[PDB]
């Protein structure tokens, strides 16, 4: 399948070169997979989700996304126009308030929630969790992300936006999950992207168009935007049968575009997520 005039990040993940604008992908499109978006919520009524999104848990007075951040990330995973895996099922877990903030204890509870809740959902092709959040190093936060991964969920986490070594942030620094840095449309490391040995992969993170609350759209930047590209890619590849939740991060690194990004610090992987789809 070909989506013309796609957001640059979608075109990038199906291309061996920057500077194109069509997204190419197998029509299975993540059907039969599920992606949890652990964030500020999801505006499931947005036409772009086509009834495939729902809120499953909140720790606050509403499950609605009063911020936009979670809706944007969910849109990059699986919206019809802005998403990588256009037929996946999206499940929202609201661990962040409408200002985008949340306590680590709540974030930990949300991760353990997903590890159990997947047993209440139909995801025959596999389960992914996208975590576009983080803070300073916490062994307990890292352990929760490790548990979620161990339970059979492909965990993708944002590296962080401090232009710093991600070893000092959580869940970014957890070795067993997939830690995602951000790149721009010219294949440069995004100016804010964290780096370091703990990163596993880069995805598009600068000027990313996706869904927003109020049935709208907007373009924003962050490792929060790169993470759902990788989460959606994992769901798409699991639906194709090419990998599993336990192996998807390594498979994405194995099949990535290699050595094509600029301003990657010595010691950080130079790997850009790529779907290797041959039309
Ligand atoms: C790991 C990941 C994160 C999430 N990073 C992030 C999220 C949203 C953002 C952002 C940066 O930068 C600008 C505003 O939007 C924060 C801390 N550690």
């Amino acid at each position: 399948a070909a989506q013309t005039n796609a957001p640059w990040g979608l075109a990038r993940i199906s291309s061996t070169s920057p500077g194109t604008s069509t997204y190419y992908y197998d029509e299975s499109a993540g059907q039969g997979s599920c992606v949890y978006v652990i964030d500020t919520g999801i505006e499931a009524s947005h036409p772009e989700f086509e009834g495939r999104a729902q809120m499953v848990k909140t720790y606050y007075y509403s499950s609605r996304d009063g911020n936009g951040h979670g809706t944007h990330c969910a849109g990059t995973v699986g919206s019809r126009t802005y998403g990588v895996a256009k037929k996946t099922q999206l499940f929202g877990v609201k661990v962040l308030d409408d200002n985008g903030s949340g306590q680590y204890s709540t974030i930990i509870a949300g991760m353990d929630f997903v590890a159990s809740d997947k047993n209440n959902r139909n995801c025959p092709k596999g389960v992914v969790a996208s975590l576009s959040l983080g803070g300073g190093y916490s062994s307990s936060v890292n352990s929760a992300a490790a548990r979620l991964q161990s339970s059979g969920v492909m965990v993708a986490v944002a590296a962080g936006n401090n232009n710093a070594d991600a070893r000092n942030y959580s869940p970014a620094s957890e070795p067993s999950v997939c830690t995602v840095g951000a790149s721009d449309r010219y294949d440069r490391r995004s100016s804010f992207s964290n780096y370091g040995s703990v990163l596993d992969i880069f995805g598009p993170g600068t000027d990313i168009l996706s869904t927003w609350i109020g049935g709208s759209t907007r373009s924003i930047s962050g490792t929060s935007m790169a993470t759902p590209h990788v989460a959606g890619l994992a769901a798409y590849l699991m639906t194709l049968g090419k990998t599993t939740a336990a192996s998807a991060c390594r498979y994405i690194a194995d099949t990535a575009n290699k050595g094509d990004l600029s301003n990657i610090p010595f010691g950080t992987v130079n790997l850009l997520a790529y779907n290797n789809y041959q039309a």
